[PDB]
């Protein structure tokens, strides 16, 4: 089971997106055009995101993550789970919840992390994601 | 996890439809359009398809039904499975049979039961459908 | 016993107004509008709320919450319990404190949290309110 | 308190008549209960409610009896169909103290709950609610 | 060799629909078998036949089904008579080796034999023909 | 459900052709498979594989057979050469269930896995595949 | 073992640069100039490395901070473990992340930590550094 | 850690070559693209050197192979050990042998295996090896 720890920078306060999980993941080039490239299978076990708040504490808004497992979504629409950008956060994803417990091809996404804030365009901090993954069937 | 008992009644002896267990299950709105739209991921640990005979014991035939795991048939072909439409009776289903071991997207429909009968076009009962579930991730 | 998580977003650091938990909660379609349109019963066993601060740190102000557990008031009364709009805050009932050890039907809403904030107009936070709510006589 | 046990009966239950059993001060099937007790008493709660179907109906009568619980006299004609007795064949039901708001006294001008019913075959006759109440009651009059 | 026991059904026989089941290459209503086994030996003989009808019939259907055995597939139609089934009553049936031909090792590309059958009833739904062959297998592919 | 163990052959292997062989409803080597069973069942999963090279080459010839095991069809040539047989000596490989897909069950209509292989030899014969899937089925038809 | 507490102060919230501790080490006199001019071996068991915010929350921006154990970088490429410059932090590494585990001569720098800065040119806090280091053969 | 199999195939019985474990080992992309620039540490716990014999056995030779631990030597000079090009051959080598008892950075070569055949120009076999590998400091 290998570990593999990247990070998403300079994520204004207003900044939208997705980080999918698997051979899109270019912010992960060891990763995408790493391991993946040279084996059949792989699950992502678990997975740590950590929102790192670089923001100064006259920056008003939050970022909100949605985990969709199953990369059927562009955009975020479950406005619940939430960092405020001026605190530091830590959310811990399980397998089960990230549909990460049967193997994969390694040209199809496992799972993605949409993100979406509504603070300020100022830099509002960093994302650090550590994903405990396991590969299987070497090429 | 969660326990819904639903109906599909007025069955007439020859009438024939599919029972799509997931977002297009219109028969109980306390899943499609309530828990199915509260949580990302779901499965139906479990299905109990009872008949409830409302038939006159002076009438013939019985309805077939097959259980489509990955909902690749629209319409009925096999015909192994059958209820008599004078004698209640009653099918549990476990995980492994109805495709329930993993987990879905409530976009998406986890399996079906496909019905047909044989009989005329007097009432022959009604269905009394237990589906036993658990979701994930709450949306 | 189902869970429910919704999220009572922009909330204004002057915001005044009540979340009453029963079929008059629009903010949890789901809810209002999903299993209790289908059910005759239900009891909410716990409620968790959460004051997740999006606010700046130059706002001044809190909001200050009030449980009713009879839907009796319109408006905050009691300004003692309350979050600083620039902390964020967690505050869990139990069943005897809202109400909630016998069933009610789905047209009463079996209590209120009325929240009233003193701050300046600016975005002060969102409420994350998870309720872990029981079902029972199915319809 | 004093403990009871009412059996009375709903007969000639017509195979599509509709109707509703409103279980307390209106019980007019069960005057022993309705008019009786309740008449002596200040506070009672149903414990058990014993709703059986006895069919007279023949084998060629095709149909049945839905019978919904409505616990709080909330509504006054039927609205799902899930539970139901065939026509043509006795049945038995059993509720117990929380699916019929048993759990708490209610003063003898309230009704504790109701059970509607409606009946998908034709006129003729089909069978009759024969009904046990397991009752409490409390504070004499 | 291998030994098989194959349990299919021809389902929804209406009480006056007439037809035949051609047991070996063209048993079309056991595709385990016909496009099956007989894909992967030279020779089979299906040693044992067990015909049953499970009736879905209500008690007022008046009527029967005639069921012929012909052992060489020379006929088409049903010519005699003399065995039948009541259509609303299940029943048994079951042919030995000598009565099928099943004595001798066929080819994969031949008819073992068959079985004949015709309704005097109604055109109602009358029940199902539950066969179960046991056969056995030679010289694999 | 039921569990079967088909052993067939994929055969004349030259030393230098190259081919894949998808486990499923187009494994058209083991007609008792494709054909067979998944006609009368709704699910199957292959938990168990052992490939097996039968050698029918002589001492003189040089090469062998890169076999790959893609657990999701998703590749249609060969890609890696780290698995491989001498075409000179038999050798034998089993695969569980979780390397070939085989931990979920999968309808008929789908293929669970392939087996792309490769020689790297000249052009005469090099030896044989037996290969034994043992594999359950569920949900008759 | 003995121990070394030493502090690089007045870090603005763009500073860049490296600390390499060995004889390189001219933050800590006592250490370079110390203890390794009269030694012939030494290990460095244990970094303890603090970042003390005297930010001011107005200030944004995070130090990252790179553990080179083999001086071969000038200067940081990972930018993935920082610390925000509003908040103050610890960071542990033992004897084997900073190849800390055989003795070296007291002429080459065992490792480095690489810092940089993306904030305001403001003061944004110093780094406290607590190496329990060991010492040997001596001269 | 993880336990990686690559192969050097197409071997003519007189080729020769030298496998450098580490940046340069061009052979397996899911570690010198891959892993060595995803940590900052790692070392070579173990490494199994398996040469599967696709050889004629009517020609001669065997391949001879030196394993450098400190890549100081770029062609080979000792025969001692060999590979018999019509005999499979197996050697493990343990963490003491191929210098893998301390960590090296990834910009290092940690070791060498040299191979020299003195057969014929025709395809002698494979080698296949598996390195059982660690890693440290995720960059």
């Amino acid at each position: 089971s290998e570990t593999f720890v990247f990070s998403k920078d300079n994520l204004a306060g207003s900044s939208s997106g997705a980080i999918t999980f698997g051979p899109s993941l270019s912010d992960c080039p060891a990763f995408s055009n790493g391991m993946l490239k040279a084996y059949h299978e792989y699950k992502i076990s678990m997975v740590i995101l950590e929102f790192v708040s670089e923001a100064s504490s006259q920056n008003s808004g939050s970022i909100a993550y949605e985990l969709d497992p199953h990369c059927k979504l562009n955009s975020l629409s479950s406005t619940i789970n939430k960092f405020g950008i001026t605190k530091p956060g830590k959310r811990a994803f399980t397998a089960s919840y990230i549909n990460g417990t049967e193997w994969h091809d390694v040209a199809e996404d496992q799972f993605r992390i949409l993100y979406k804030g509504n603070g300020s365009s100022s830099i509002a901090g960093s994302f650090r994601i550590t994903i405990k993954c396991q590969f299987h069937n070497p090429k």
